[PDB]
């Protein structure tokens, strides 16, 4: 192996490619591997988060309540979530859900502050 599959996925993700290697390896070492099937809440809007997700397959819808919640966007593999409770207050902004059969790489606070926080497209991500 899984190191390797995940090695060969962080590689040809645009955001991770920038990456060194080694610190590639590093992630790969720690990321944890979840499975969702259609319809399961991912991340619910108000819970307290520390964790980054990437998708490694499937799709997920984004939602937020601003009465109901309004669709943002559908993300899938090569795209990632979970950085806004990670980049100061640790409250989640909206609802991820899972739209289909879908494998999250997770990465936990540590391993994300240390290796991926500081990357352009994640620090400065807007929507
Ligand atoms: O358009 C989006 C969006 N598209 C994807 N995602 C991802 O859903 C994740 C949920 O967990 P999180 O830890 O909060 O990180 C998030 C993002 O990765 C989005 N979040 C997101 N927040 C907002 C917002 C916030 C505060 C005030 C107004 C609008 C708009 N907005």
């Amino acid at each position: 192996i899984k190191h390797t599959e995940y090695m060969e996925f962080l590689k040809s993700v645009p955001t991770f490619q920038s990456l060194p290697e080694e610190i590639l390896s590093k992630l790969a070492d720690v990321l944890e591997e979840t499975h969702y099937e259609n319809g399961e809440y991912i991340i619910r809007q108000g819970a307290r988060g520390d964790t980054f997700f990437i998708i490694s397959k499937g799709t997920v819808n984004v939602t937020r309540e601003d009465e109901d919640p309004v669709f943002l966007r559908t993300l899938g593999k090569g795209d990632w979530f979970g950085e806004k409770a990670l980049q100061g207050e640790d409250v989640r902004t909206a609802n991820v859900i899972a739209a289909e059969a879908v494998t999250c790489l997770v990465i936990d606070r540590d391993s994300f502050k240390h290796l991926i926080g500081g990357l352009d497209d994640v620090s400065n991500k807007a929507y």
